[PDB]
């Protein structure tokens, strides 16, 4: 089993991450910013239930040409290698348009080390998208012990550029997950594998809950990264990450098809970009709310 190597809430948690304050690796209409200056300006602060809240400038009205839609990128200071990642998350941000949120980790360099993308989605996407990006040759072939679907099987950079990725269950991503108060996602990270779960909440193993957790009793995983490569072998020491970031590579390219999102501008990077900058309101739900991280080994 697994012993408890941090435990992190409230000031604690803000304390155990950089705050990433450059331009946007993913090219995003967003404007990374400082904890002093997100703290300033509301985007983040620990709640009265002692959570921790990260959200985005929901107030103003911005240029087209503006670095983007303030928000904050956290990265952890110590890094993670093998055994159990526990995050019990109240609220994420929401099924909106131009948004691009991420619980994911990464290497040292990016994107050329790969990554583990544990939440991630963009617009107003319902089901959560895992992805993962490997320099190696993997192949996943877990699909009949995983509940999620998956949508493509080869991980490696060098076969393509979508990475291996399991379809999530309703309710596991944006304004369906919030709407039933969030849940705990798990990670459990291997040599051989990285299985995935997400727990609703009310529906939450209690061994995670007793902080001694027992994997045999969280079931059967919602994304099962196992194959044709030993999966954990394929990353070295990961930071973990916690970002909100707007159109760019992904949310700015997909923007307008199947979403429901307006298309206003010469194409859809433009209209996404059009309709961050112009609706501050809108972004009121593009927030974290985390209520604890806890990691084992």
């Amino acid at each position: 089993s697994y012993t408890l190597k941090d435990s992190l809430s409230g000031k604690d948690f803000l304390d155990a991450f950089s705050f990433f304050a450059d331009r946007d690796p993913t090219n995003g209409f967003v404007h990374y910013v400082s904890r002093e200056v997100a703290e300033g300006e509301g985007l983040v602060k620990v709640t009265s239930s002692g959570s921790v809240y990260l959200g985005v400038d929901h107030t103003n009205t911005l240029s087209l040409t503006d670095i983007g839609r303030k928000s904050v990128r956290l990265e952890s200071t110590d890094k993670i290698d093998h055994g159990l990642v526990i995050a019990d998350i109240k609220h994420m941000p929401g099924s909106i348009c131009g948004a691009w949120p991420a619980f994911w980790t990464v290497g040292d360099t990016w994107p050329d080390d790969g990554e583990i993308d544990i939440i991630e989605g963009v617009n107003t996407q319902s089901q959560n998208t895992m992805v993962l990006h490997t320099k190696g040759n993997c192949e996943i072939t877990s699909d009949d012990d995983q509940t999620g679907t998956t949508t493509s099987n080869q991980c490696s950079l060098d076969a393509g550029p979508a990475g291996c990725v399991v379809q999530g269950t309703p309710g596991s991503y944006g304004s369906s997950f919030n709407e039933q108060g969030g849940g705990v996602y798990a990670m459990q990270w291997t040599d051989e594998f990285i299985k995935l779960w997400f727990f609703p909440r009310s529906a939450i193993p209690k061994s995670i809950e007793s902080d001694s957790p027992d994997v045999s009793e969280f079931g059967t995983p919602m994304g099962n990264f196992k194959g044709t490569c030993d999966i954990g072998k394929e990353f070295k020491p990961q930071k973990l990450v916690f970002d909100t970031t707007f159109c760019g590579d992904w949310a700015g390219s997909v923007y307008g098809q199947s979403d429901s999102c307006p298309l206003t501008k010469e194409d859809s990077l433009a209209s996404c970009i059009d309709f961050v900058a112009t609706k501050p309101e809108e972004f009121k739900e593009a927030y974290w709310e985390i209520n604890y991280l806890k990691t084992y080994t």
